[PDB]
């Protein structure tokens, strides 16, 4: 359906080029962080159309020296056209804020669902991991590293399909090159990142193993009382970890194959690439075709009554903060 899809995407681009911020009403808050907030917004002329608007304070970006990361986030997410990646339709800007008009996924944050349930069963975790694998296949085929994989970066749509959000640390990297930024909490850093050896797409495969473990247990496999102990545990290796009994044999095999120390040895980096992950015995009987067609039934069916239903999210108080200072540095010229 390539010609149909291209026509649909062109029509979308033309549709969003014409919108202004005054075309939207704020419905409710979907998330609050240090970056800013994510507000559910409703198009005034078509009340069935709602979106997740991420609103970031520009001065806080400058203070944290995240300008390049944010520009990369916009470029990568706005150019990505994947059913397993939250769409970024367009951006806005004024002197104090950046605005990112994203696809609204009202099934809820995977991290809050994981919190409520404690842990996910094997088949549930398998569905979510397959969603991540498809997203990674797309990005890596485009030479993009995601880096920031964790439950907080996955969100469910109204169907229960999981999609990657937050591309703040995503980065395009050349063949035969590496990047050096230490991103993410200490529990999620690959060994090459801990040892300051540089990293590439292979680090994503490490994170995939971590994510499976966390989804199956509620906690990532390497965690100490302090960051240095955490890194020493990571250097000790996935094979030195005492896996809990609930993790199935094949899941443990796949986790160990993704979390190998040598980046060139990790599953997904070998001769058949991501196929080696998809063909792993853990995915025996998993219908990848049905997942990409949307016909596979998700493990958790969200209840969403309408495009303005935010009941799958935690409640958040309205923004009452002092506005940040203006930022006219011009680094946001493309927004």
């Amino acid at each position: 359906e390539d010609a149909e899809a291209k026509a649909k995407y062109e029509a979308e681009a033309a549709f969003f080029a014409n919108l202004k911020l005054s075309d939207f009403n704020i419905i409710d808050t979907l998330g609050v962080g240090g970056f800013g907030r994510v507000e559910l917004v409703q198009l005034k002329s078509e009340e069935s159309k709602t979106f997740a608007m991420k609103i970031l304070k520009k001065r806080h970006i400058v203070d944290t020296r995240q300008q390049e990361h944010i520009r990369s986030e916009k470029q990568i997410m706005q150019g990505a056209h994947s059913d397993f990646i939250v769409r970024l339709y367009r951006t806005f800007k004024d002197s104090k804020y950046l605005y990112m008009l994203m696809e609204a996924c009202l099934g809820g944050e995977l991290w809050t669902i994981l919190r409520d349930r404690g842990s996910f069963e094997d088949s549930t975790t398998r569905f979510y991991t397959a969603c991540v694998v498809e997203a990674f296949a797309y990005l890596h085929s485009k030479g993009i590293i995601y880096r920031d994989l964790k439950p907080e970066n996955l969100i469910l749509d109204h169907r229960g399909y999981a999609k990657l959000v937050d591309f703040g640390f995503a980065k395009k990297i050349g063949f035969g090159k590496k990047t050096w930024t230490f991103c993410g909490t200490p529990e999620y850093v690959a060994p090459e990142i801990i040892l300051n050896k540089g990293h590439d797409i292979s680090a994503d495969y490490w994170s995939l193993g971590i994510l499976m473990y966390e989804l199956l247990t509620g906690s990532p496999p390497f965690s100490g009382p302090d960051p240095m102990k955490t890194y020493n545990i990571i250097l000790r290796g996935i094979d030195m970890i005492e896996f809990p009994k609930k993790i199935a044999k094949n899941a443990a095999n796949l986790i160990k194959k993704l979390c190998r120390d040598n980046p060139s040895e990790r599953l997904g980096n070998l001769k058949n690439g991501v196929k080696d992950i998809q063909k792993h015995k853990w995915f025996e009987g998993f219908n990848w075709e049905g997942l990409r067609k949307g016909t596979l039934t998700p493990p958790i069916i969200p209840s969403v009554a309408s495009p303005t239903d935010t009941s799958n999210f935690d409640s958040f108080p309205e923004d009452n903060d002092e506005p940040p200072p203006d930022d006219n540095s011009g680094w946001d010229i493309d927004f």
